[PDB]
């Protein structure tokens, strides 16, 4: 039995912790909740024991977790990733925060029924805010030091949303093109994407006006 | 020139760091930012030389961080408040998560014009949420180990902040009204609470319909 990572069958806010498992080739399992399968989700959320019951958790014996910035960072750390002294540690919590509030910033207008109406002035403010994010890598590989880290994964499955809501802001940054493509050829993410584990759809939860429902429209 | 911690003059996402600083009684200077002091922010921000400008932001010397978030724990890391292994560091980020969801339940809905008929789902869940976070203090004077940490002033803030909105739905708990006076009688968070640098409103940013403008209504 392998530590179990739960969520629904969509890519939301577990599609990184994913991405960093099968970069770094750990053992896991999947529980994943389909469309119609909120129940069992409710008799979880009440008998696993989890102390903060949510999704996604991750349980591994009687260690339980939940948040996805959390469970990220418990799998990051394990792996040496967020940093050696407190300077260090602060500025991957930092980065961490504004690469949750890049997929948020989509996540914040997807459900609303309005989404075409509120696209509008979320694509006027989006350059400013790739290009913060464009700054911020420069010529580097990743963001933060020499190899891939979980800051990656989050960054990238947050670009490849965007690009997908439009494409064209997305191009205006050829250091964030490249971004993307080199998480795609990490090879364990390249296999890992052509595998029948791999969750391309739906981006956000099913009852989404943006990237929602069970195929791409 | 002691740490800076420059924010809008409202609670909203720096009142657990200017609590946790009070706390632990460190220097500090905030640069405040009032309802029409935005073209100064504007400035400032051209010239700080923040890596992912926003605010709240905390700068010392060369050091600068964005991210309450990653400043809250910068400030906890310097005092040994973000555990010392790998569950425990992992369960203080899941406690974290959960505050920074308990807090945002409030501002998610408070901009809306449609607050007053938002709010009518909200209160109908919040009891199952509070009773969570209920349970999870149990019988402890705080969240985690035996002092006070940045997750009581997250915490603390996001109960009194529901306290307002609702003061039936936290008198409900007795642990937690209990824990919200041991707060408020912690020596320097008294004091604190009692000087004129204390920002006891608004909640949330001036334009929001609930706790916002400029006085309680
Ligand atoms: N801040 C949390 C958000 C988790 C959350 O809101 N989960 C939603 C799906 S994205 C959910 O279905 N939660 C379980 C529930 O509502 O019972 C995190 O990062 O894990
Ligand atoms: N997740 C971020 C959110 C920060 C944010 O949105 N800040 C707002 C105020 S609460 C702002 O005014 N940002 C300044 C700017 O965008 O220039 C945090 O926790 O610090
Ligand atoms: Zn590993
Ligand atoms: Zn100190």
């Amino acid at each position: 039995m392998a530590p179990v990572l739960g969520y629904w069958k969509i890519r939301g806010l577990a599609q990184p912790i994913r991405l960093l498992l099968e970069y770094v080739g750990d053992s896991y399992e999947e529980h994943s909740y389909g469309r119609c399968d909120g129940e069992k989700w409710q008799n979880d959320k009440h008998n696993l024991g989890l102390e903060l019951p949510n999704l996604p958790y991750y349980k591994d014996g009687n260690f339980s977790l939940t948040q996805s910035l959390a469970i990220l960072r418990y799998i990051a750390d394990k792996h040496n990733m967020i940093g050696n002294t407190p300077v260090e540690r602060a500025k991957i919590s930092m980065i961490e925060g504004g690469l949750v509030d890049l997929r948020a910033g989509v996540s914040r207008i997807a459900y609303q029924e309005t989404f075409e109406q509120l696209k509008v002035p979320y694509l006027q403010q989006l350059p400013s805010t790739l290009r913060m994010w464009s700054q911020f890598l420069g010529n580097n590989s990743y963001l933060h030091g020499s190899t891939p880290t979980h800051l990656d994964f989050m960054f990238y499955e947050a670009l490849d949303v965007i690009r997908y809501l439009d494409p064209t802001s997305v191009e205006a940054f050829p250091n964030l093109m490249q971004f993307i493509h080199r998480i795609e050829a990490l090879p364990n993410i390249k296999a890992f994407m052509e595998s029948d584990r791999f969750i391309k759809w739906p981006l956000n939860g099913w009852s989404a006006y943006f990237g929602g429902g069970d195929a791409p429209p």
